[PDB]
């Protein structure tokens, strides 16, 4: 089965490697790296801000967090490998051998110490290399950046709606009700969309003159809330409006490059996002491969001889 | 900026860290202990597969994704504090000794 | 078309790079122009007016 | 009296005047009006509201006129206040003797 293993495609090395990888360092680039650099309208300082935090985090966590993905992933399939069922038919007689085994050869299974000095070089190229003068690469890079924004905008909304509760149509619907809590922050919530609403391009931080005035505003018709509930209903309505934005930029940054007399209006769409994050996906691409071919070439014969 | 994230309330510290946490482990769980369990129609062994798996990587795992968790979490808020604050107001020259403390 | 516009999500037939090395040059001299009349006014042109 | 006719100076004539004898509102009338309006707001939810005012509802109101487009100082609010508030006291104190006389 080891063997077997080892005869595993590098097409499935590379897609799990890349999948898993990603899936674990997604949130970080959008929410530490990407969401505050989206808070400037300077295209160079938001494409020079990512690019430090990026080489910095490259250096430090990037190669560490990609090898430990790389070496759980072998020893994930390895398992399935070794003990997995023959669907219906399974000689579980063998289990306590194959998992004890395992143990042993997983504490014996040291990867290659140097693996990470390799993908600091190629994710500091990786990264280094913006240029993207294919269409190919931006129509990928665009569709993945959405299925990431799209995810986080579901998490936000999904936790809104147990913030605020169910609205009128399953309250009625379900003979539900709001809480005391939800139903200030259903107006909390309304305070902050209609100053959105106008003010569309207000930054993330709140001034205490807003906390003070949300707060206002709603003991004017009897809702006394404490600021610390604005700030924290604001956290997650400010992503849902401007996830929703970022989607919009992205729907138009694929559909309004796509008509071709678009080509020649320079309108304010520079999609920097999809540029970082299309960098991203191939640096990991790459950073999947080169543990695909040590996984491959140095790691699983390591496990086979232990 | 320091003694108000040491100030922050225990509300929003929690409900991070098992959203950090849950985005770490959802995938682990799914694919290497529910789906592979679920092969049997056996739902006793199935329960008793899922718990020893849930040993194995409570004992080897999970408590140092946990602690991964926190302190990442804790770093991302320091960092909220300690950065540029999400508006216009900022003056970038205590940047350079912003960045360089944390 | 454009620098960003003609590359970015559209199936442009163009690959223009002359105007951005053109315009890097028109930079380049104007800058340049603008040195030279600073160095003169400072300078150059009182040193001239004293010989 | 005298305090309507200070308020109109403030604020200038309303519809009845303006689209009569082709007159208009200045700027500073307009932005009264607006604030007049909103602190008329505020005082049909708290009648009773004292005559000081914080300087959050001077924040809270500023803000409001933003919405609208219109940004004032806080001693134009602070004026406005006073004589709209007093203007209210005393339509109060009058229906106040209404009944003294019952």
């Amino acid at each position: 089965e080891v063997i077997s293993l080892s005869q595993v495609t590098p097409k499935h090395w590379e897609e799990i490697l890349q999948q898993s990888l990603w899936e674990r360092v997604s949130t970080h680039v959008i929410e530490n790296i990407y969401l505050p650099a989206a808070q400037t309208m300077n295209s160079g300082t938001f494409n020079t801000t990512v690019d430090i935090k990026l080489k910095q985090w490259t250096d430090k966590q990037l190669p560490n967090k990609a090898v430990e993905v790389a070496w759980e992933t072998l020893q994930e399939e390895f398992s399935r490998f070794m003990t997995e069922p023959k669907g219906k038919e399974h000689d579980d007689i063998f289990d306590k051998l194959k998992e004890a085994v395992k143990e042993e050869s997983i504490k014996r299974h040291k990867w290659n110490d140097f693996a990470e000095d390799s993908l600091r070089v190629i994710q500091h190229n990786a990264l280094e290399d913006r240029s993207i003068s294919d269409k190919q690469q931006w129509d990928a890079a665009i569709y993945f950046m959405e299925e990431a924004l799209q995810a986080r905008l579901k998490d936000t909304e999904n936790a809104i709606e147990n913030m605020v509760g169910p609205d009128w149509k399953k309250r009625w619907l379900y003979w539900k009700n709001r809480t005391q809590e939800q139903c200030v922050h259903n107006e909390t919530k309304n305070e902050l969309e209609k100053m959105l609403k106008c003010n569309e391009e207000h930054p993330a931080y709140l001034a205490s003159d807003e906390i003070t005035t949300v707060r206002k505003n709603l003991e004017s018709r009897g809702v006394e809330v404490d600021p610390s509930l604005i700030k924290d209903t604001w956290h997650q309505v400010y992503r849902r409006h401007f996830l929703k934005t970022a989607l919009n930029h992205c729907n138009l940054c694929r559909r309004g490059f796509y008509y071709y007399q678009r080509h020649f209006v320079d309108s304010e769409l520079e999609c920097n996002d999809v540029v970082l994050f299309w960098r991203i996906q191939r640096m990991l691409a790459i950073t999947a491969n080169t543990l695909r071919q040590q996984l491959t070439n140095t790691e699983v014969r390591r496990l086979e001889k232990n």
